[PDB]
């Protein structure tokens, strides 16, 4: 059984071959990456005289015209970011290569789930986390920027990588599933412990989505465990009711997946349809650890770890995790917080 003329696997994958020559200019060394698109490889440039990685999307047409879409939103973006300073990946050029579709990026390092698989699972400290929220709310006012008007709408720790091993500079990668402001097409979207109230929902969204996967993430970053870990939608959203409470009235009144949840009372008020928590007993305030050591009680007698810090953290992430779009906090917010660093 031949695909591709003997250059593809029955997965849609170029099967690597160390060694290889491409175009009289780049060899290919040794697989790096690999996901749902395809694969990504180490490999000389031999022209720019450098190490590269190239992302080598699947020869077939789906995964094809998801890789056409983040490669005309890769090239906006670089463009209006000539010095590299908003933490996005940095695309060199593409090419049609033996009926795969390959990007050329700069070559990262480890991503975030990475880095907590060799924490054991028992998160990085406060002092990286603000570290990584400070360049995140970063990438989110450059992607806010009106020619841009980007929604990532994937965020989660496997698409935030490091650049070197020994450093904390980060880039996001992955715009595959993303899209504009203005071209809003998606009615199902998000990774499911990331997904915002408003998607649950059915409602209307924009770039808060993003917003909200953050505060979801740093959370994880510094417990070592997801906040939010869903089976399905409905047990997503009793985990984010255990937490925040019942969603305002106000919001429930205009959603149009509201009954998927909940029940409206002859109050008015609404509660959940009938093994959880009650709604809001499950605190931030514990889950963190802000008065009794940090997470597992593991960071007491710690630098960098103190009451004060811990109560300035957790005021950011509730601001990040408002149920409501119009108020949750914005790029240019987040960066003004007392939890940053003034200079
Ligand atoms: C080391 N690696 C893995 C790497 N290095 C540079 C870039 C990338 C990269 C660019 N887009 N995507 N999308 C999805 C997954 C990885 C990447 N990966």
């Amino acid at each position: 059984k031949v695909y591709n003329d003997g250059y593809d696997d029955d997965n849609y994958d170029y099967i690597v071959k160390n060694g290889e020559k491409w175009m009289d200019r780049y060899e290919i060394d040794s697989l790096i990456g690999k996901g749902s698109f395809g694969q990504v490889v180490k490999a000389y440039d031999r022209v720019e005289q450098e190490w590269v990685a190239i992302k080598i999307i699947k020869n077939k047409k789906a995964f094809l015209n998801q890789a056409q879409i983040e490669v005309r939103l890769l090239e906006l973006m670089n463009k209006h970011d000539t010095e590299m300073k908003y933490y996005i990946v940095h695309l060199k050029r593409h090419f049609m290569f033996r009926n795969h579709l390959c990007l050329v990026f700069e070559m990262l390092s480890y991503n975030l789930y990475d880095l907590l698989r060799n924490t054991n699972f028992r998160g990085v400290s406060l002092n990286l986390t603000r570290k990584f929220a400070q360049q995140m709310c970063t990438a989110l006012l450059f992607l806010a920027t009106p020619e841009l008007s980007i929604i990532h709408c994937d965020l989660k720790p496997e698409n935030i990588l490091l650049c070197n091993p020994k450093r904390s500079a980060i880039k996001i990668v992955d715009f595959g599933s993303s899209c504009q402001l203005g071209q809003r097409i998606y009615q199902y979207i998000q990774s499911r412990f990331y997904r915002s109230p408003e998607v649950l929902l059915g409602m209307p969204y924009d770039l808060a989505i993003d917003m909200w996967s953050l505060g979801c993430i740093l959370v994880e970053m510094h417990t070592g465990e997801p906040l939010f870990s869903g089976a399905n939608e409905v047990d997503q959203m009793n985990k984010i009711v255990e937490v925040l409470g019942i969603p305002p009235a106000h919001i429930l009144d205009q959603a149009p997946k509201a009954r998927k949840f909940f029940e409206k009372l002859p109050d008015g008020t609404w509660n959940l349809k009938k093994e959880y928590k009650p709604p809001g007993t499950r605190k931030l305030h514990n889950i963190l650890g802000v008065e009794t050591g940090g997470p597992g009680g593991r960071r007491a007698g710690e630098s960098g770890h103190t009451v004060a810090d811990y109560l300035k953290f957790k005021d950011l992430i509730l601001r990040m995790l408002d149920y409501d779009p119009k108020t949750r906090i914005q790029p240019y917010y987040a960066l003004q917080h007392s939890f940053f660093k003034k200079t």
